[PDB]
């Protein structure tokens, strides 16, 4: 039986949060043992899924840049599944995979306004979860697609569910976090609460887990909708709230979704993945 | 450890041939229990692969209805990968693929005349077995386009090296068998000599042997086009050859790859795939 202790290393970095209240580890670079859990998981035989949504000019925009570099650096060494679901599979791009990758590809339905098909990912993660996605790994992470690999993604990321920390809020206190904050909201936490801010654009566990963090924010949602409120990040506001309730037994340190507009402070030894620059006048269709 | 009497009942299909004198058998609808087959494939955690060829005309001819056909019927209950080799990408019909289907496509080069690409096939399959394929899969098989599944192909296919009885011949005396019969060639079968006439169309078994299978087709190729001839079948007089050196440790009947053209007699039972009607004239650009 695999501990938190043979492979997780705290004291390697202890300038940062490694550990949670709820004994979750937070995994930095210089902390994991990859050896260890490569072997583990290799005699396991696990698959890795990894979800992508690229709907509109989204495709052209960042569709080749996250698949080439997932590739390269996503669970290497273990079969790998990525599942792309565009609205038009014609200007899908022609790449060629390495060994342990495959793919499948499904044409979507592309909502009206971009929130929507940013929330809409929920319902359709959810559905493909109980179709086909919990017959095929053991563990899945679902993904924004304006971002690129930028260097090994392994399974040291791995767990029933795991949270990403926001970049640009990981040393702030939770009365700064962008929580949502009116009660009329799903999706509300109340001053005087949270644990973090955490990210939507990578989230991640076993396909069982996944699929009650999805149905979750989705029904929050959907509930809002019945109440004429949309929540002020959307999914992240959901996905933050969900993990207040729903303890995530593994973070992800700002490392593995880095914004380079921040810079490159101290605390981020080895960048793993990075954002891509913000194009809302081209990519967007809707204010 | 798995027996042949486990699955296999030779006695249900007493009209027909059910064992070789090696002692392999000859697979026929009746003979199999899947259902046990099924289980202990399952236990055993198998991924199968199966690699399909589709340069020129035969993408818009064929590679769907292949592609359509296999995801429906090819090793269900089981991970499988698609291997797809085309020319041109962008003329890749995509599909959309069932639980347990994934697929990696690759751009190879078009040969000159339609006998090298065929003949190719070997040279390019070794390649992606000793780069990929070995790491990927349990078992796998190697098919021509130009055909469609019609009823499921399961696990009682699978074998070390895997042969298909020719529909055409498969009652013939071996010395009327088309054979290369010219004793320059690499290919070449004596008068008096052969078991049965196996199909170029479908062959398959673990990467280890496919790779020895493919790795001996291409070197008598070779061989042949330094002697200034050619065999008279291609890659099937090659692959008869070896298949007298190297006997299949599994055969198929002609229920598993069958021309309609026949029609269709009492010994076929239940035809899990069919051979599309030659199209030459228009499929072929030479001789
Ligand atoms: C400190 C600060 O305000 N930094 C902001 C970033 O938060 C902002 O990133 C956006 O953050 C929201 C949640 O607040 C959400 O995660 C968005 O996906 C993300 O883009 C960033 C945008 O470029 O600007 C900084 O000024
Ligand atoms: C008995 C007889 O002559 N049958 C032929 C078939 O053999 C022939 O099929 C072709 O057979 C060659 C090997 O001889 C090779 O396998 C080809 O791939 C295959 O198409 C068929 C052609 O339609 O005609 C029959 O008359
Ligand atoms: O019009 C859209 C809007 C969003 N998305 C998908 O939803 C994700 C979240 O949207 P976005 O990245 O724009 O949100 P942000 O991270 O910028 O806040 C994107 O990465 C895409 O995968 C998309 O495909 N088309
Ligand atoms: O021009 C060609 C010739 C052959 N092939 C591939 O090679 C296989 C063998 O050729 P073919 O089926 O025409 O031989 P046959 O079975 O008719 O004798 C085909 O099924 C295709 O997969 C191809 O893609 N383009
Ligand atoms: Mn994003
Ligand atoms: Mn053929």
């Amino acid at each position: 039986k695999l501990k938190l202790s043979d492979w997780f290393n705290p004291f390697k970095r202890p300038e940062v949060v490694t550990m949670t209240k709820w004994k979750a580890p937070v995994v930095w670079e210089g902390t994991y043992n990859r050896a260890v859990l490569d072997n583990y998981y290799a005699k396991q035989k696990i698959t890795v899924g990894l979800t992508v949504f690229a709907v509109g000019r989204y495709i052209e925009h960042y569709l080749e840049e996250f698949l080439t570099s997932a590739n390269k650096h996503f669970m290497v060494g273990h079969p790998v599944i990525f599942y792309i679901m565009v609205d038009d599979v014609s200007r899908m791009p022609l790449i060629e995979l390495g060994p342990l990758r495959s793919f499948k590809v499904f044409k979507i339905k592309p909502e009206k306004r971009w929130q929507d098909i940013s929330m809409m990912r929920m319902k359709t993660i959810g559905e493909h979860i109980v179709a086909h996605i919990q017959h095929e790994v053991d563990f899945l992470f679902c993904m924004d697609v304006d971002q690129v690999f930028q260097d090994k993604f392994g399974v040291e990321t791995l767990g029933e569910s795991v949270a990403q920390l926001q970049a640009w809020w990981y040393k702030a206190d939770p009365n700064d976090f962008t929580y949502e904050r009116r009660k009329e909201s799903a999706a509300y936490i109340p001053f005087g609460e949270g644990d973090f801010y955490y990210h939507a654009a990578i989230f991640g566990g076993t396909p069982t887990q996944v699929l009650n963090i999805t149905q979750e924010c989705f029904k929050g949602i959907l509930k809002d909708k019945k109440n004429d409120i949309e929540a002020q990040w959307h999914n992240e506001s959901h996905l933050n709230k969900y993990f207040l309730l729903n303890k995530p037994t593994k973070i992800l340190s700002p490392e593995y979704c880095w914004d380079y507009h921040i810079g490159l402070p101290a605390d981020i030894k080895l960048v793993k993945m990075s954002w891509q620059t913000k194009e809302y006048n081209v990519v967007r269709n809707n204010v």
